[PDB]
């Protein structure tokens, strides 16, 4: 079972305490002992990196399958993504918390995140033709990402407090977001 | 000073896990009985309103004595009250973890928003001026202003971390909100 085992009680710990989570923890609630969690994961860095593949990999999906090739026009592109993202941040909450704190933690290879960005290239084309050149730049992309996942969360947030409303929080946080980050 | 004790406490609780924090934990930490937190405060609830209004009454204080009313642009005003807002949080990050935690709760009443939102007239003024009107609705301000405050919380986590570049992330930060939140 175990690889599986242990990513799913990575992703729970990370989710609620970040990076500083414990690998003892993990090791427990995955129902195997800890120098085992080693064996799958030579060391923390690594079942941070590979944690955020296998995180990536699957919101990838879940957005891909949804993606209508035939809309061009960038903004309308980038909205139904948006919706995609959302969604599934909405059924995966402790997922996309574990990315969010991934993310930032500056505990992430070059090579991880290329292979993040490898698994969309629609995506990856969009932020090139969208982002403002500042938030694609080496000193503030990162922080372009911290505003990008700040901004869906909180949309998360209300959606999954207020269904009634979901769908005009994500409409909202979509032109925030879009207003916020690409090219005036 | 118990009380006092209970609110520093308080902060410092939900700072680190939000509304969720423990009462128990809270008043342990303040150095006095849960049973006397529970005589300062008779519901979880009346903590929560009573520390937001003590929480805002020393961010407004602090960007009030930093007021230049010499800036006669509206903008450059919302941008320097902008910088003073985010220099309270890097003084404070506790402080406005808890803010931020508090505001975006539902656990506020009426009375509580109303009392925040005349702390700090000269800014209340600013937002009916400049805020899309979406983003003051009865239905959406609440959004908004959670946009608002993931935004500035952003701002902060980056400046305090890479304090290289603080200044640029924080004039990077007011340029996004402004764009996210504010009226043709
Ligand atoms: C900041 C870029 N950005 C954009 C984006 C925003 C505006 C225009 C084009 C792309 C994006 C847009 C949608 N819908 C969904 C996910 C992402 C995304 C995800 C991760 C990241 N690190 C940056 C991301
Ligand atoms: C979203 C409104 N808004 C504005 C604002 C934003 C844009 C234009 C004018 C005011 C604001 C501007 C600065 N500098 C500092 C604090 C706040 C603020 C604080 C709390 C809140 N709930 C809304 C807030």
């Amino acid at each position: 079972d175990k690889k599986q085992a242990l990513l799913e009680a990575a992703t729970q710990a990370i989710a609620q305490s970040g990076i500083a989570a414990s690998t003892a923890v993990i090791a427990r609630n995955a129902g195997v002992a800890e120098g085992t969690l080693f064996r799958y994961f030579a060391t923390k860095d690594e079942l941070i990196n590979t944690l955020y593949l296998h995180l990536k990999q699957d919101l990838c999906q879940s957005m891909i399958m949804e993606l209508d090739r035939s809309i061009t026009d960038a903004k309308m592109m980038t909205r139904f993504i948006w919706n995609s993202y959302i969604s599934w941040g909405l059924n995966h909450p402790a997922r996309h918390r574990a990315i969010r704190q991934l993310a930032v933690s500056e505990k992430l290879t070059k090579e991880t995140e290329q292979r993040a960005d490898d698994m969309f290239p629609e995506l990856r084309d969009l932020c090139h033709r969208s982002v403002l050149m500042v938030f694609m730049s080496d000193e503030y992309r990162a922080f372009g990402d911290g505003l990008f996942l700040a901004l869906a969360e909180t949309t998360m947030d209300f959606a999954a407090r207020d269904p009634a409303r979901a769908g005009e929080y994500i409409a909202l946080g979509f032109e925030a977001m879009w207003r916020a980050l690409t090219r005036e």
